[PDB]
DNA sequence: TCGACGGATCC
DNA sequence: GCTGATGCGC
DNA sequence: GGATCCGTCGATCGCATCAGC
């Protein structure tokens, strides 16, 4: 079936306000996104920060239209080190952060322009854009030492301030989260070692899935429909863009959202809430 | 993702 | 700047 | 021996490269 997001809850389970807005996207790219009217929604939705995967630009392309954006003034930006119009992560936030890193400390997993790390006051933000296990799983392993190691850097930062993943994790968690599962099982994010990296994640951090934990029986909500075969028509999708909260901030947690009518991508964006 | 391909197995 | 062909994607 | 029932197996749209001139 189809699906519509319930309105935004902007009040935390305290009833205190949101003051902080995150909205995370994977462009698909950026150049191409920015001219299919992508800027515009963001301009709309008026994030305090705003999170990009699959960039597919480096930073030299970087279009105009991106200096100009005033509510999201420091900008930061990650392409992959020798391969040229490929991944590709973005970073942009109003308040200016405390320190930005690239990359989790691991060579083998920094050559791909993935990930930022973006200390504020309260928590630090990573944003994330995870590899694809590929197309007959050519990668899969290549995945599940990425899996192990991502895991293993976001628990050592969860335990020195509160942590908000955001972005691309490349799997569905389980068979709520994509609309065709049993066909599936052998491909690229819905395979059994992607599904038990997720909950490894979850554990191990450990980190609550911000959207499953509010709508934990809520089926059809998706954040990517292939291009192919009119799949976003029929809303044939998955959900494979993530807010993964630290347990500390779920009293924080106000909404986490699917914008699935904002077109411009393979994925739409995904929308985080926060009293902080 | 969706279909055409088989090659199976059931009335 | 063009063509045409590859890489990469859930 | 017709008709359904199964898991493999293509090409599917889109973006951005690249080789070459
Ligand atoms: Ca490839
Ligand atoms: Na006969």
């Amino acid at each position: 079936a189809l699906y519509e997001d319930p309105p935004d809850q902007k009040t935390s389970p305290s009833g205190k306000p949101a003051t902080l807005k995150i909205c995370s996207w994977n462009v698909d790219g950026l150049r191409a996104w920015i001219k299919k009217k992508g800027l515009d929604w963001v301009k709309e939705e008026a994030p305090d920060i705003l999170c990009l995967q699959e960039t597919k630009c480096s930073e030299n392309k970087l279009p105009a239209e991106l200096q100009e954006l005033p509510g999201l003034s420091h900008q930061y930006w990650s392409a992959p080190s020798d391969k040229e119009g490929y991944s590709g992560v973005g970073l942009l936030s109003r308040q200016c952060p405390l320190k930005v890193s690239y990359g989790i400390g691991d060579e083998e997993h920094d050559q791909e322009g993935r990930v930022i790390v973006a200390e504020f006051d309260s928590f630090v933000l990573v944003t994330a854009y995870v590899p694809n296990a590929g197309r007959g799983l050519v990668r899969l392993e290549y995945r599940q030492r990425w899996d192990e190691a991502f895991r293993k850097f976001l628990k050592g930062l969860a335990s020195r301030k509160p942590l908000v993943l955001c972005g691309d994790l490349n799997v569905a968690h389980e068979e709520i989260d994509l609309r065709n599962p049993k066909g599936n099982k052998k491909n690229a994010g819905f395979t059994p070692q992607e599904r038990q990296g997720f909950g490894e994640l979850l554990q191990a951090v450990p980190l609550a899935d911000s959207f499953r934990h509010l709508y934990p029986n809520t089926p059809y909500a998706y954040t990517f429909w292939t291009y192919m075969m009119n799949a976003r028509s029929k809303n044939v999708g998955w959900r494979l863009d993530y807010f993964l909260l630290s347990h500390s901030l779920l009293p924080a947690l106000c909404d986490s959202k699917i914008r699935s009518k904002a077109l411009g991508s393979d994925h739409c964006p995904i929308t985080l809430y926060l009293a902080l």
